[PDB]
């Protein structure tokens, strides 16, 4: 089996995507933010609390046909950026793009933290990283994608996010048509149930390339892209003006500027980030000080290869036996 979904910009800086997922019997449509970083699929609900609910769309278990509960199981998540949600869990069927699983389970929200509740257009996640992360007690349940692996026609999925634009994601198929060049094939470590891989370095501009080993993770659910702090420096001193702010939360730059490239190294390929992908608009409506999307990772404590970095190429999530990653540019 195969399935190939739309997944579309939330908003007009690609702060996040969101893809249509059928839940259910009847189904019922929710818009998910597929997430390489995190392993939970998760859904505002007729559970949840209703003062948190704010324009989502719901799932209902109880109209669902194929719902089940799943007896004493309970979740609770925390992402890097601070937010939260937390619930039960019902199995139920899942299809995206025409790939259905049965017996997917649903974590079904009865708490959100309020940057959830504040963003109408994501009705929940849908984790892709490995199994090993998902939060629910005391039976951990599989992803999605774990779960449709085996029936797939090969163990993989792929992302193609766009710049401005919708973007695929593709289950059990490499689309040979939506990508230039070939596909360089990287390790991963599953170690700690990401999608984590080295690159072997960057250039800023047109500027040399510095080959050196930056470990990080491949996360659809991360807007910006995440580097050590003299990485980000040096990009940053390429744009005159720009300066990291303490206030903001990171760096910012004029909006004025024209923003230069960043190239990452797979392998011995090169991905070119253009740099107006590096643009994330004024800090507040009507300032002239605008947002970089490419930011100092050493308050994470991992480096994060997200949208950012990851809407200039095709990437493949090979999940065989020994996961890698693929990248092309396109």
């Amino acid at each position: 089996s195969t399935g190939s979904a739309t997944t579309t910009p939330i908003d007009s800086l690609d702060d996040a995507y969101i893809t249509p997922v059928q839940i259910g019997t009847p189904a019922q449509t929710l818009n998910l933010d597929f997430d390489t970083g995190s392993s939970d699929l998760w859904v505002f609900s007729s559970e949840t609390t209703a003062s948190e609910v704010d324009g989502q769309t719901i799932y209902t278990p109880s109209k669902s046909t194929t719902a089940k509960l799943l007896s004493g199981a309970t979740w609770s998540i925390s992402y890097g950026d601070g937010s939260s949600s937390s619930g039960d869990v019902y199995t139920d069927t899942v299809s995206v793009g025409g790939l259905t699983v049965t017996g997917q389970a649903v974590e079904s929200a009865k708490k959100v933290s309020s940057s959830f509740t504040e963003d109408s257009t994501i009705d929940g996640l849908l984790g892709l990283a490995f199994s090993t992360l998902n939060t629910v007690s005391p039976t951990q349940q599989k992803t999605f994608f774990d779960n449709a692996k085996a029936s797939l026609d090969s163990p993989v999925f792929t992302a193609d996010l766009g710049y401005h634009a919708p973007g695929t994601y593709n289950f059990g198929f490499i689309d040979t048509t939506a990508y230039t060049g070939s596909i360089t094939y990287t390790a991963v470590s599953t170690k700690q149930g990401f999608w984590e891989w080295t690159s072997t370095g960057y250039a800023v501009g047109s500027g040399t390339f510095k080959s050196t080993s930056i470990d990080g993770i491949a996360d659809t659910g991360t807007t910006l892209l995440y580097l050590p702090a003299t990485v980000v420096s040096a990009y940053w001193a390429q744009v005159s003006g720009a300066k990291s702010s303490s206030s903001v939360g990171g760096y910012v730059f004029p909006c004025s500027a024209t923003l230069p490239s960043f190239t990452f190294g797979v392998g011995s390929a090169r991905i070119v980030i253009p740099g107006d992908y590096i643009d994330f608009g004024p800090i507040s409506t009507g300032s002239s000080s605008c947002f970089g999307g490419i930011q100092s990772s050493a308050g994470i404590g991992i480096n994060i290869f997200g949208d950012v970095a990851l809407k200039a190429a095709f990437v493949v999530f090979n999940g065989a036996t020994t996961p890698t990653l693929g990248f092309a540019s396109k």
